[PDB]
């Protein structure tokens, strides 16, 4: 009776990716003069020291442009947003609550566009962002703003750090393969207005925050059973998986206080980070055979530049492998939980345009991967799909 | 092969709820006392004519009493919590972060206990909480104070109102239909430190927000193909699906500000919520044929007295319907999304206690109810369970 209602109603293949989509903010931040706005709107023209020790800190992140939601003339409208830690929340509330959806608006319209089918057939809505925080919530404020139907399942996943990326494809994977016919609209969206700070003599971690964070939003649409010739799968989802690394609450991670958001880092988080995918990476490919590391194409969550070089030189993978982790950051920053599907958008780019026989470089199986507070690893095994030229 | 792997990982039937455990702070608020405890505390006492009206207020709430964290000590300690509006987000995350780990891990033990199983079979958490926003978050630190395995796959849902319980069994159905052995962790907890403030002579709004919620914790284990001679299911998850009233977005709802949460309601949101729910119902129950709405079972989101009275009346249910909705309310407050939890635990041991035939009073089909911003509808349609006398 319910063994056979649930056969009815179940879907019969995996997840796939059929589409994705991004977008950013209008506005585009040179890293090269990034220390002069950044000095002149914090009204901090008068430590020439310690703008030259942020020059310094913005050439080391190896970032060349990022594109803000915030501009001067907002700064100037909202000053409590350029003091280092005075109570300054309702301004950041102010504008993350309105922003958060916009910009995930966007994303997922591109997404929708490139899938070529109507809005009425999307079921469910997942939604994460660290911003944006009310109630009705972004996920309810994105709906509206698409015109899905009322009837879409949504899910609002708030303030889970840069692996929640990776960790909605997990969720996806379940929703899509468990309900015949369910199509997925998976959608991430970081505006970094509740981290944005003036700087403090005394204080690394939050100046140095202020070098590496881009805005920006993307989105997938995540279906089983692909319909004949209208929906063309970019990626098989394989498998789904989650590890915590004990002991590691100190490697990174953030408060959210009166001042907004801050975020903590040791200096050895490359090496913690690289030091423990083997068990993750284990658990993915021995059931596929795989004998090396280079034989798998690489979605990677960038985190930072040291943190790439360090997973790179770990897994002695050749420059290919994270080159699109590489591109993302140079481009646009550390976008958060959205930056996994700028990282995806490329990798299946270059491989059209550049001729490959797969979406994944030419090559079979990869990983997707995110990590963050934990610390957690996010991975996710993708099987490419052939290109036909 | 795609296919053939998918074949084998997922589970063969129904998600089951296994198992079910409440937990509340120690510290009992009785009503009848509430108004002098809440005056007293929040250094109102020279407002006699908003004290004259809370107490008519919590007359007419028709809360006995309720169980809260907060106390008279918490309150002397961090004044500005009892100050209706200046900045005192500080003070209140001090208290969330730690304690709503806390509170859930009551709630997740007692679900376990009953079980009966190791931790190490459990794979997913899955804990929902308005509270206690930190990276790591909730469900690092709940995982941590269980000691549950480093490989269970943790999701946190932050910041989404009342109907979340009900949203939880919805995640939890595909999680475990869709994978095989999958065993869930399903927990809410709610703390009212973030939305509790004194008295403004003003604002009968927020007034009426510090009469009717209380602090509590539910959990359940959530699993398919329960294990024969080990696992007793005490409910079957036949079904789970949102809904979203139209242009109801003012009806219910809240912020988050430098002062904390705060709630805002329409005075008739009762109806609002009575006379959008025949949509969500039939889509629910008409594919199981039934004809009328007293022919099902109800594990309703109580929401407040006059919400239970509007339902009942809207759908001519007699009064044994919310009859456990009414006790749950009435004993222990809106615990928010937790308080679904304590009803369901409430219908299947009464069902127990009056020798029914069913853990849903003597009915085979239920719908469990939640409710709130959006307007978010939340309908899970159970299966009761035989009781063996």
């Amino acid at each position: 009776n319910l063994h056979a209602l649930r056969r009815e109603q179940r879907a019969q293949g995996p997840a796939t990716i059929m589409a994705i989509g991004t977008a950013t903010p209008p506005n585009l931040y040179e890293q090269s003069t990034f220390p002069d706005f950044y000095f002149r709107v914090t009204n901090s023209d008068d430590k020439q020291e310690l703008k030259k020790k942020f020059r310094r800190m913005c050439e080391k992140t190896m970032v060349k442009k990022r594109y803000l939601h915030l501009t001067e003339e907002i700064l100037k409208e909202r000053p409590k947003l350029c003091s280092y830690k005075e109570a300054s929340f309702d301004d950041r509330q102010d504008i993350v609550v309105e922003e958060i959806p916009r910009l995930a608006k966007e994303a997922a319209e591109k997404a929708i566009k490139e899938w070529g089918r109507p809005k009425s057939e999307i079921t469910h809505l997942v939604f994460c962002s660290i911003s944006g925080i009310d109630m009705p919530g972004a996920d309810y404020r994105l709906a509206t703003l698409l015109g899905l139907p009322l009837t879409v399942n949504r899910l609002m996943i708030y303030s889970q750090a840069c692996h929640m990326g990776a960790a909605m494809l997990r969720i996806a994977k379940d929703l899509a393969e468990n309900n015949r016919g369910a199509r997925v609209l998976v959608v991430a969206c970081e505006i970094t207005v509740l981290s944005f700070r003036g700087p403090n003599e005394g204080d690394f971690e939050a100046l140095a925050g202020q070098a590496g964070f881009g805005d920006g939003a993307g989105a997938v649409v995540v279906g089983a059973d692909p319909l004949e010739g209208i929906e063309k799968p970019i990626y098989e989802i394989a498998a789904a998986m989650q590890e915590t690394v004990a002991e590691s609450q100190g490697a990174v991670g953030g408060h959210l206080r009166a001042f907004g958001w801050t975020f903590y880092f040791l200096n050895q988080l490359p090496a913690i980070i690289a030091d423990n995918l083997g068990r993750s990476l284990e658990r993915a490919l021995a059931p596929l055979g795989v004998r090396e590391w280079n034989d798998v194409f690489w979605v990677a969550h960038p985190g930072n530049w040291a943190i790439i070089d360090a997973i790179e030189a770990k897994l002695q993978l050749s420059p290919d492998k994270l080159s699109t982790a590489r591109h993302v950051f140079t481009e646009y920053g550390n976008m958060q939980s959205a930056t996994v599907y700028f990282v995806m958008d490329e990798l299946r780019k270059r491989s059209a345009v550049e001729g490959r026989s797969t979406t994944g470089d030419g090559l079979q199986w990869g990983v997707l991967l995110g990590f963050g507070p934990g610390l957690s690893i996010e991975t996710v095994v993708l099987r490419s799909m052939p290109l036909h030229h």
